[PDB]
């Protein structure tokens, strides 16, 4: 159903079953299928395109030429119902892509909020994006990646499928990235390299001095101390118990699958 | 002329003579040129642009924001009424943009069948292009570009113009392409490298494994037999006389112009 | 206003306000702002956008899916009454992205004449761009960005803000650029790095043996001398009095800010 407070320009084609949130704004030639459901205040600037099982928040901000809810580029896809999910607060350049999950990968394709997803940016089947993230102009993520908060991607930036990546890490751009990226790391370069810990953002972020210097020992323990993360592993899960910022590393270590940068 | 079978979004902008086939489907916001052919089955989603002295094939799917016929980027080009030609059963993704040849090169831009080019992803004047092929995200072609059947070209790479690329070629991506790239063979790195066969999709083609073989010991003959190209020629084409799949190798020979990647 | 002789496609949406020149022809599906001027005979193909507080040249050429004057994606913006200027004779892609300045900045995204921005192709924030000038495909212009005349933008590279950018000057694509790039010369690479003297488009442009040969000691007394800046500015200054076309480095150097490229 549809908001008697929602905007909608006689140009746009809004499908039966589309339900549409109030004070939303649906510019000119915008389409909307019949199985979306826009949150209250957002926008589609114009020119957008938003179809299939696509769930999307409020107070979103959507500009002219993205693509949402689209069909993958998978060979195995075949029309399955399959869903995406986009939170609230978010900034959705021109030409972005966000296409629909694959049954197969676990059929859903999830934004979190306030992420700033920059032109061009693309969003493949099945991944996973979180709050407060940054993709910047053509960044690219394969299937299957995720992304985490405070992540921030350099443009022209491309992740391999499957890759998790960190909290509070800085990806440079111009890189390409094939295999996991810790919390709170810098990485750079095509194939891309661990260049220490990003401490700038923690900075801006809040983060302790102590929590930052935590942050900065266990970093060493795993590229400095020439152990094999077997032998490290519970030296961090201790730390965490003082300093709470390090169980980050654990969590993740515990998802790890392709492996990290080196 | 336009079938009657054929479906026409009312938002839609048809040119007298254009010519549309059965069961084809235009979606809002299109804009097909007076000297456009639409085959059967054929699809644009939406926001689509067509035009210039374009063919296209049956049963294809064009994605929204795509740009076919176009004019090019060539300084020289002047309005000459150029060409493109597309296959059947294609699957153009958003963003994509085919460019019309030139006199110079030939006048024509052409496109084979079952390909799958990926978002953004780019064809330029007077290229050639297979089937069975994929181009994935941003990858692009420059002009006079010639790619081979099963050819498989990564996301984010560049093929210089006059390039050849070999049938069952995988080109990795975030990749430059300057020489010619023979069958059968792995390119990487920005300005690609050989990395050997491809056996890979050899295997998943239905390649013998006596093919496979004679293919991988071609290949050492090349790069690394230590001898010059000129030596090895007549080699190969023995060899092709018991294992055709070699012959490959030969005719490709015989438009190399870029000479090859080392 | 909106001239007697100026075409306006009934889809389209000027706004009031929007003032258009005489001859110009504004297509299907494309939405002029209430604060664009659109000089005499330019052309808006169709699905362009344009608007904010833009001004545009005559005889310009713009392709479908180009967004201009549009809101840019700095954090610190928001909604000020930022500007853009683009000039004259220019031929601006499909997909192409130009964006409000900011205040911040200084309020202005500016662009000369007779360039070619090819697709995709990104122009950020504040930048600044002359004249007879091309950015390839994928190019992209990070903020406050100088760009100078007769330069040429490999395809898929960027620019790094504060950046400067030499008249005459070649960059490679697939390419990264961190530091200002002195006039006349070539980069290229990850991190460009200096190849020479563009000797090429001086020859195609006009210049004497004479200047292209004062240019090559000039990059010289630079890069080879093994001086430091300070030592062989002056040595160049002099130089400039007999030969003119050297003057630029001066001037250039004047401006330099991330230092140059090495």
């Amino acid at each position: 159903m549809i908001d008697k407070s929602a905007f909608v320009h006689p140009t746009a084609i809004v499908e039966e079953g589309a339900s549409i949130g109030a004070n939303a704004h649906i510019g000119p030639f915008c389409i909307v299928g019949p199985h979306v459901e826009i949150g209250e205040g957002t926008v589609l600037k114009s020119h957008v395109v938003v179809n299939g099982h696509t769930k999307i928040g409020r107070d979103n901000e959507i500009y002219q030429f993205a693509s949402i809810g689209e069909v993958n580029q998978d060979l195995k896809y075949a029309g399955e119902p399959t869903r995406v999910e986009i939170g609230d607060r978010n900034r959705i350049r021109e030409s972005v892509t966000i296409h629909r999950g694959t049954v197969q990968g676990g059929g859903l394709t999830k934004v979190g909020s306030d992420n700033l997803l920059m032109i061009n940016a693309h969003i493949a089947h099945d991944c996973t994006v979180g709050n407060r993230c940054i993709l910047a102009n053509n960044a690219t993520l394969a299937g299957h990646v995720s992304v985490d908060d405070f992540a921030i991607i350099g443009g022209m930036t491309a992740v391999h499928q499957f890759c998790i990546i960190g909290a509070h890490v800085m990806v440079g751009g111009c890189s390409g990235v094939a295999q996991d990226v810790p919390p709170y790391v810098i990485a750079q370069g095509n194939h891309a390299t661990p260049f220490g810990v990003n401490i700038e953002g923690l900075k801006r972020r809040g983060f302790s001095r102590e929590a930052i210097t935590a942050i900065r020992n266990a970093y060493k323990l795993i590229y400095r101390s020439g152990k094999t993360l077997d032998e490290v592993k519970p030296e961090i899960a201790e730390l965490a118990e003082t300093y709470p910022e390090v169980k980050a590393f654990t969590d993740f270590f515990a998802r790890s699958t392709r492996g990290l940068i080196r």
